[PDB]
């Protein structure tokens, strides 16, 4: 099929990491266009499921998404094949300190990831799991948004709940901790949290906490504060994705004109 792709154009040429779902070797198809090859261990995900929605995932083509190439299904560990992004996780990136980032630079990305997120929002594609460690750098610096929707085929009974201790709560709006309510709002939360990342060069937000912390302080109305290096202006825009109300929370589109907005007037 369209989404098949023959696992004998791959040539392995560097690992680039192992973990918990699988390894990932970075290689050339076909001789010439660099990729990345992750290599899923076998039981980590719902193989079947994924593979449908890799049919969809593969039309969803931006600039500031990291491109889903194809799969190998064929062979056991099968394989997902997405683009290359030479400087790797964004969550790194920002602790690299040798950076010695200016806020326009930091900005940037907050639009890069919005435009991604305005994209999958304008397909009613959610992503599920936003934050710094599913972005990824490539050569020229721009930042583009990884994994998205994969939390949905995490087999790993800590990944998929509230309760577990792989969850994502410190990216999650109240409603999703209390009641397991997902839509284009705890997108926006967690994007919100993002930036502060972005902003906080990859402090971990709520820093002092535990999830169950965490948890707690966001039920109780309280919330993030002001990075350092944001502006008034750029604190209004991440602090607005955190209203206890989700419908008061903006759209990625008015994000991404807010995000515009201010990089006009910090240039
Ligand atoms: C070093 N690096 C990259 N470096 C350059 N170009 C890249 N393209 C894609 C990844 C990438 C990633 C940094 C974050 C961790 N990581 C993942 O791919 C995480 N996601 C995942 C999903 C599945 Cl389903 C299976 C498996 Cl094993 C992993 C590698």
């Amino acid at each position: 099929g369209s989404w098949e792709i023959d696992p004998k154009d791959l040539t392995f040429l560097k690992e680039l990491g192992t973990g918990q779902f699988g390894v990932v070797k970075y290689g050339k198809w076909r001789g010439q266009y660099d990729v990345a090859i992750k290599m899923i261990k076998e039981g980590s995900m719902s193989e079947d499921e994924f593979i449908e929605e890799a049919k969809v995932m593969m039309n969803l083509s931006h600039e500031k998404l990291v491109q889903l190439y194809g799969v190998c299904t064929k062979q056991r560990p099968i394989f997902i094949i997405t683009e290359y992004m030479a400087n790797g996780c964004l969550l790194n990136y920002l602790r690299e300190m040798r950076h010695r980032f200016q806020t326009q630079q930091l900005l940037e990305m907050c639009k890069d990831v919005c435009e991604a997120m305005e994209y999958l929002e304008s397909k009613q594609f959610l992503h599920r799991d936003l934050a710094a460690r599913n972005c990824l750098v490539n050569d020229q610096g721009v930042v583009k948004v990884s994994d998205f929707g994969l939390s949905r085929y995490v087999l790993d009974d800590e990944y998929t709940s509230s309760v577990g201790s792989k969850f994502p709560v410190r990216w999650s709006p109240p409603e999703v901790l209390m009641y397991s309510k997902f839509s284009s709002k705890s997108d926006i939360w967690a994007f919100g949290v993002l930036m502060w990342e972005i902003y906080s060069l990859g402090k971990m937000p709520y820093e002092r906490f535990t999830n169950s912390e965490t948890a707690e302080h966001i039920a109780q109305g309280l919330r993030l504060y002001r990075p350092h290096l944001a502006s008034e202006k750029v604190y209004t825009i991440m602090y607005s994705c955190w209203h206890e109300k989700a419908d008061e929370r903006p759209t990625f589109k008015i994000l991404l004109s807010n995000i515009l907005d201010v990089m006009d007037e910090e240039s």
